[PDB]
Order: structure tokens, then sequence, then C-alpha cells
């Protein structure tokens, strides 16, 4: 096909008619090189830590885009303040290999990422990173499934891209994605049944045993955030990782997990909340600050927020 | 790798020990070709039903193997009788592509197959396929996730090969696989909560709220039989697709879904029962009949089985 | 490897420390997408005109870099003046599939390219393209051989890049390349023996039968410009496609053949001449204007220029 | 493609007609695996001798085939005798990787092999390999250029398969190949001009300056035997590596270079003579002996042969 839409071309038709210098583009391009290598390594996984190496990889490519100043990793303490010579205006937040554990069982996992723009006239510090999701310029993730699909959500909406392994380019496959309004799938680890706050518990029973005599929601849960979000994004559904006492303020770190997802979600007509407040407005204080997250189709997030409101 | 132990080097080398004709090797070598092609089809089945390409593909590779004579496919009303010029001693039942609907959400999908030996002297027929799972000589499945995997269970063991895309060969990685006795995961579509029979519903409870003040089991359910079974085999645990009111005879078909996995399971030291009898011991009356299926790490399936006749 | 040098990263460390906006980079990146697709299509050539499609491809990607204004193809009459919305400052000259004929015999072929910068304050026209090689900002070519290697020569020197088919990135493999000073290979189509100008003819006899009793030069000639230049670039050697009467002013078009090569050559310490004047200083008058070209190791070009001088 | 005719589907299907044991198929299937791996090794043998990985690889695949017993490799002083546990009825001579030095310049390289049947009853030995080329039962070569090709010539024809990297299978593309009677290309290292014998040197002349006021032949010489032979087979013409003073016995070794190509040539209706006798009719005395080789479209080789005894 003589007219292929590589994501490079596509972001160049978002971040160029907008006159913004297309810095974004080189940052994104670089993320692709890293995402691609992670996919190859993972496909041949069992024939050749992976996340450390994928961390190193992401960082290196990132720096070299000459479009970053601060970087936060799940795998790193201090947010990496990019050296001066290669600086640029963006703050990138990431989980390079989400699900490192799950490779062994061959379950789809991914590289999540959040991006910010430094809102200051100074020298970078991890404070430049402590902005809330409402200030994300773009967030996305790449899933290493039966295909390697990159989902990128910028201010206009969400577009899925898939890796054509032959030409090695993320090709555009879905434009301006919008989630289903209501779903039929609730995804959550019911092993934690006992420790669930009552709001959640009433909800699970409402999905399993619908009072208003419909059919019970189908339970799903790959147990990989990337996978469950994506099934949620396309097929609709509600995904919940509320807090219990074991992980008292939840398990998913805000910064580069709850937030990038929640942004992708909201741009696609999907709510994302902690249970009290939306995940995109919490003022982030520690780069590794955790937060509960409930995302998915609006009419379900809402069917649960009512319930949460009806309990305090 | 220099002395690359291909699936074929492996199957041919063990085949030599039966002082045989070479058809197992031909069969499997040909099946492999359907698998690579399906894997490739799936890795880009979003850049622009599938079941059928996958299906026609399998029938084709298998006819030409000169090793088949009766083929039972999920997709065909009747069995397929291999033309004489090309008939051989084996009978293959297979689901060519499992969970096809699940490919939109990027769920790890697969091809499951079971191979029988035509023991009788008359014209090949369905009856030959109407053998108990116990009788199989070879089984496994090919998984299509982050990597393409082929687990093959024969008289001597269950083994795992992963396709190396660089060379288009299936290479041996896990040898003589054995499942953990007891483990921490139950896998079941909890959406059918109101449908389940008491035995199950008590067991679910026992795992979430464990009576011995222990750690509860985790919940998993990818919703693609192959991903869940492969998880159950590698990490240990239990998977269940019990009969319920929407499906009193089970959902997962016997000949091509239940019996192969069942066989692979028992060969690794797990069990697979319908709660009332071994899956492999069922004598199929119809080539398309279903079965309840509870497979996994022994002690757990057992814990269940007791609950069955603790309720009998 | 966590620190991969993709050509994107490499040109970004040439066209960024130089403050030039890295427009160049997106142009180059785009050429890579096209180059990559051509390689895939060609590898699977005999299992699926190719140059028309590769022409269309190059053009499309090119336009979309938002870095071009004029484009000249071997396969096109009127140099394509890029539409305004996607304009930029560069003029790109190219032969998308050099050797279209040779695919059938499985001989390495390539995509050559020359780049200019519009030296005017107006509306683009093919005049913007009629600059001589001395005004090329960068020239290169990609070879579709047993590997797909891109050779890129900018003002600093030449760097070879090779396609790592797994991650799909041109990885850097040779920095600041310099040709051998003297060679031992003369490459030319001696079928044309008869029509050769005497300067050339004395030279062939001097290579075959060395008067100063050394050993005869090895004759080579893949009969694909890309291939012969590249063998010339690395192993040294002299490549000659002088004019005869059949192709009286030679066969290779200046614009996107003789010139990009000659530039690559000169930046690597290799002369390139028509026989009278250097190929990089001829004022180009017709985009399809032809020119003789002799390139390669300095001490040989020179061993031949003497001879040419000694004949007029 | 659905009914993909693999090299194996092909070799197995013709093998059935000899009412055989299945070793040709095993042999070739195993050889294929060495080829893919070498192709892959070459496609990235610049991102960081080779002969040896390639070599060890071939010996390995072939021992394990359970089809060999004597193996004659370019690289080993002595023949390799397959251990009894693994011996079978075939003898394979092969150059594992040809023109290794030519990989730096990206020259299309290849693996050439010839297979014999051990007819005698004693312990396998060199003598078995000391058979005339006429006696071969199977031959061909695998080319590694823009695409990886496997030409296989057996009793019934010469056929061409191209490796489809997407599936890791060699697929049949050209069927029952036949060379053109006469054609327009001579191929020879003209660097040895002062070394050649009169017969050749007159013939060269006759083609450059054709006496019948005709179109001269074109000159080609990639300098990698496989590329030139494959060209000669597909497009017609002549290739020559005549004996000269630097090499009076020819350069190209007989058993593994000359005889296979020779066989492939004659099977397509070309000829291959040393100028004094058919290449295939030579009875090798040493497994490493060389031969003069002139192969190609009949009429031309003939035109030469006459010149031989027009000079006798
Ligand atoms: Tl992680
Ligand atoms: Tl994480
Ligand atoms: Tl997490
Ligand atoms: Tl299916
Ligand atoms: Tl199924
Ligand atoms: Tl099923
Ligand atoms: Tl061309
Ligand atoms: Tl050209
Ligand atoms: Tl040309
Ligand atoms: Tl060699
Ligand atoms: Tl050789
Ligand atoms: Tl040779």
């Amino acid at each position: 096909d003589t007219n292929i839409v590589t994501l490079t071309r596509f972001v160049m038709e978002q971040g160029r008619k907008a006159r913004g210098t297309g810095e974004m583009t080189q940052l994104l391009n670089s993320l692709c090189t890293a995402v691609k290598a992670i996919s190859t390594a993972v496909r041949k996984a069992g024939i050749a830590k992976l996340d450390v190496l994928s961390n190193d990889l992401v960082i290196n490519v990132l720096k070299s885009s000459f479009a970053t100043c601060v970087l936060v990793t799940e795998e790193d303490k201090n947010a990496i303040i990019v050296e001066p010579e290669k600086r640029g205006k963006y703050v990138v937040c990431f989980d390079p290999l989400d699900g490192s554990s799950n490779i062994d069982c061959l379950v789809s996992i991914g590289t999540i990422f959040g991006i910010y723009r430094k809102n200051s006239t100074d020298e970078p510090s991890e404070k430049d990173a402590l902005q809330p999701g409402r200030n994300l310029v773009a967030a996305g993730y790449a899933l290493y499934g039966s295909a390697t699909m990159l989902v990128l959500a910028m201010v206009n909406g969400v577009n899925c891209f898939m890796l054509d392994p032959a030409i090695g380019e993320f090709i555009l496959v879905d434009r301006n994605v919008k989630i289903k309004k209501k779903g039929s799938i609730y995804s959550i680890n019911e092993g934690y049944a006992k420790e669930f706050d009552p709001a959640i518990t009433e909800y699970i029973q409402r999905k399993k045993f619908p009072p208003d005599n419909s059919a019970p929601y189908g339970a799903r849960y790959v147990g990989s955030m990337v996978a469950d979000v994506h099934r949620t994004l396309v097929y609709g559904g509600i995904f919940m990782y509320p807090a219990n006492k074991k992980s008292p303020k939840g398990k998913l770190r805000l910064l580069y997990e709850c937030n990038p997802m929640a942004y992708v979600m909201e741009k696609a007509g999907g709510l994302a909340t902690t249970g009290k407040e939306a995940v995109l407005d919490i003022v982030p204080t520690d780069i590794h600050q955790r937060a509960p997250i409930i995302l998915g189709s609006p009419e379900d997030v809402t069917e649960l927020l009512e319930i949460y409101q009806k309990h305090a």
C-alpha cells in the first residue's frame, strides 16, 4: 500500500497544523523504537530482568529524543532529570514493563506512559513531574499481546496503532475511538473479596445477581493492567482495582499507571475515579504515590459512584 | 542456536523408538505449518471469519500430510474423510482457532488438537473419532500471545516449544513439564454466580474466605480457554467451566477442547474431572458433545471433588 | 542492547547540535519507512510495477515529512512540486527502484536519493531542483541485498546503517567511512568493448595486463549501480560507466543517480567525474539530463583522468 | 496462502512415488532448517568466521536427520562419518556458505549441496563420496540475496522455492525450470585476461565484437558463484570459470561446487563441460578436487565447445 499512515505521519498531522514544533513527534518516535524492541525481546522471551533492560532502553531512547527534561519510572526512586545538552520541554512518566511477572505464563503485558509539559522557567526537578493528569499533554500504552498494539490518546481523542512486523511501523487502525457507554463486563480480582469496601461489594453482587432481572455481567480479569484496560476500552466494561486493607490506598501507582490510563479512558468518553475524586485531579505528591482507580464506561463508573456516595 | 532442537527433530527422534512409519512426524510437521501461518495472520489481524482461513488451512495441511483419514473440526457438521490416495493411520480432532471473538480485545487465543489412531479395519468414519480421551496418543495446543507456544503432550511427557520467528521453527524450551500440587489461583467466570451448583459455590467461598485463616486464592479468568489452561499448567491452580443453567452439559466441547487439555493435564500430573467422572474416561456418543471441565493442580481439584461428594 | 543507535538518534546528533530545526530528520525518517516497505515487498517479491509502487510510496512518505517542496523521480516527467500545506525547504531527488529489471534474477538493487535545500524566496518550480551536486545537503541510498543497508552521507562523512529486521530500525554499523585510496577491482560492462572511447580502452588493458608487472585487477560488475558503488565504496575499486555511442552522453541520469552517488563517494575520499569535469559541478539543465560517471578510489580515478587528459 | 505448497509438501509428495522410506524428505527438511538460520545470520551479519557457524549448523541438522552417513564439507579435511545410531542411506557434499569474504560488500552468497546414495555394502567411507556427478539423485543451492531462494533439482526437474519469512516456510514458485537455448550474457572474471587459454580468449572476442554485425553480449560477474549461476539459469547466458595459470585445475571444487550446479544445469537443458568433458561425467579421485567449469544455455556453451575443437 503506497499511502501508509505511520503514527509518525499521524502525530505530525496533530502536532504540526497546531504549529507546535513537532518536538512531541520525535519523543513519540523514540518511544516506538523502545516499544518495538520490547516486543521482539518478549516474543523470543523464553529462548534468550527484562523490565530492567526495558527500563534502560526506554530511558536511553527517551533522553535522545531531545524532548525531555524529567522522567519518572516505576522502577526508579528519583525521577531522572535529563542532562542539559539533550533537554526539551516534556516530562515523561512510565512503567516500562508492566507485568514482568506474567511473561512466564504468557499473558499480554505492556509499556504505559504519561507525558507532561514543564510549567516553569527554571532548572528541572521531580516537582516538574508532580502535576496531575489534567495537565497531561498526551498518554498512551503499548500492549504486547497476540499483536503489538500502541494506543495513543492526545487532546483530540484516542487512536490505536498496530505494529506491522514486516515494515516495522505502527500503522493506524482505529481513529477517534469512543468507548461503549454501558458495558456487560466487570473486571476485578475477587480473591480479595473479604477486604473489599462495602461500596464495591454491593456493586459486585449487582453485577452477578442483577436485582432488575437482566443477565449477569461477565467476569473477566487477565490480571495485567494493560490487558484489562484495553478489553475495557474497546468492549466497554468496568475495571476496578479499589483499595482493600492489604493495599490500603490501592496498588496502582498514580503517576504512570492510574493516570495515563485514566487520561486515555476519559478522552474516549470514559470516567476514571478513585472512588471519591477523579484520578486526573489528585495533586500528586510522591512520584510513587498510589491511588484507587475505577475506569471504564461512563454509565457503570457512575452506577458505582452513586453506590459510593450512598455509603459515606 | 547451532544444535537447535526443533519440534520436528524432537518428534522424529522419539518416533524412531516406536519402530514406526513416520506419520506422527509428518502429521505434526504439517500441523506446524498451519500454526505459523495462523500466528502470522493473528499478529496483524487488525491492519485492513478468521476461523475459516485458519480452518481451511488446517484441513489442507493435514490432508497433504498423508497421515490422516478422519478429521473432526469444530467448524464442520460432519467429520472429514480423507481421500484414499492420501489416507493414513491418524484421526485428528481440533478447534482451529479458539476464542475468535476475543481477538478484537487482543486476548491470547489458540488452536487445540487431539490425535487418535484408527484401530478398526473398515472404511474411516465418525465412530473412529468416538473414542474416549484416555485413548489419545498425542495432544496439545498452540498459543498465540506475546509469543507463539506449542505444548505437546505425548505418551512420554508434556513439552513446550516456542516459535522462533527469526527462523520459522518451533524450538523446545520446557521439558517434561509437571504441574504444582496445590497453588494459589482459581479461574472461573464468576458472572454465572447465580447459575452454579452448590459444590462449586461452596468451593469459591472456601478460597476467598479461607477457613484456616490463610491467604485467599487469587482470581483469574482471561476468557479464552487456552490462556487459562496454559496459566494453570505453568503456574499451578485450577480452572473451571462447570455446567450451569445457561449450559447444563458444559460449554467446552469434548472431543476438541476438553479431552486434549485434559490429557495434557493428567500427563503433567494434574486432574481433569467433570466433578462426576474423569474427562478422559468419557466415551463420546456425538463428535460435537460438550463437557463440564474442572482441570488443574491435583490437591485443589481434589478439594473440589471432595466438596462434590461431601455434598453427595 | 539498551543503547541502540537508530539513524533517527544519529541524524538528530548531526542536525541538532547544528541548531537546524531537525526538519532533515523527519525527512530522513520518512525515507526509512519507504525504504523498509520496499525491502519487505522485494524479499517476498516472487510470492506476490514494483518500482511504480515504490515510486508512489516514496512520494507519499516524502510529502508527509512536511520537509519538501520539489521532488524529482526517474519515473516522473515533471518534478513534483509539493502542495503548500505540507511544504518545507528541501528538494529531494530519487530513483525509487533502481534495477526493477534485475529482481527476476535476484541481484541486489536499491533506492538512491539526493537532497537539496531551496535557494530562493519564491514559489517552487523544477528550477529549484536544477542545482549541482556541490549544493547537496545530503545524499544516500539503500541497498536491498542479503541485508538492507542504508548508506547516508552528509557534510561530515558517510555512515552505513543496517536494518535490524526484528526491531525494524536502521542501526548504525560504520562511522565516518573512508574509501581505500587505491583499489584492485575495475567494474564496467565490457560487452560495450567496441564503442569505448580510447581513454577508457587503454585503461582496461592497463588493469588486465599491468605494464608495470603487478597482478591484474579483478573484474567485477553486478550490473546494478547500487551494488557496484557499494562494493566500490567499501573494498575500493573503480567503477566506470563512461559514454559510448549507444548511450552517447552515458546512461546514468545525473540528477538522482550520478550525483547522489558521486556525493557519497567524494565525502568518503573518492573522486567522481564525467571524464572531463567532476560530476558534482555540472550545471543540471533537464532533471533527466544524463552524464558519464567514473567513481571510486582517488588514485584510480586519477590514474584514468591522466589518461583522459593525455587524449584530447 | 491456504494450500501452501511447501518444499516439504512437495518433496514428500514426489518421494511417495519412489515407494520409499522417507529419508529424502527428512534430509531436505532438516537441511532447510540450516538454510533459514544461515539466511537469518547473514541478514544481520553486520550488527555487532561465519562459515563455521553455518558449517557446524549443517552437519548438525544433517546428522540428526537420520538420513546421512558420509558428509563432505568444504571446510573439513576428511569426510564426516555419521554415527551408527543415526546413519541412513544418503551422502551429502556441500559448501555451507559460499563467498564468505563477499558478505562485507553485500554480495548475494549461498549454500550449495549435492546428495548421493551409498550403493555399496561396507562401512561408510570417502569412496562412497567419490562418485561421478552424473550419479547424483538430488542437488541445488540456497541463495541469500534480496530474498532467500532454494533451487532444487531432482530426477524430475529443477524447481525454485523462495522462503516466506512471514511463516518460516520455503514455498514453491518456479516449476520445472528450463534455460533459454541461447541468450545475451557471458559471465567471466576478465581480470585473468592474460591467463586464459586461446579457446576462451577467442570466444570472448566473438561476443564483444560479434562477426555477424550483431548485438554484442553483455558482461556480468557478481564474483559469487551462486549469484552468477542462478542468473545464468533464469535469464540464460553463460558463466565461466575456466582454468588459467593461477589455477590450472580450475578453482571451483568439484564435489560440492561444480557437480551440483552442473547437475541443476543439465536438468534444465543447459550444459556444463570443462571444455574437454562433461562435469558430471568426471570420476572424482579426491573429495576436494577442482574443475574447470563452463555452464549455461546450450548453444553458447556449444559455440564455445566448437571453438575448443576448432582449436584442436
Ligand atoms: Tl512493571
Ligand atoms: Tl506497574
Ligand atoms: Tl500494577
Ligand atoms: Tl474456535
Ligand atoms: Tl472452541
Ligand atoms: Tl469454548
Ligand atoms: Tl529505476
Ligand atoms: Tl536508474
Ligand atoms: Tl541506471
Ligand atoms: Tl564457502
Ligand atoms: Tl566454495
Ligand atoms: Tl569458489
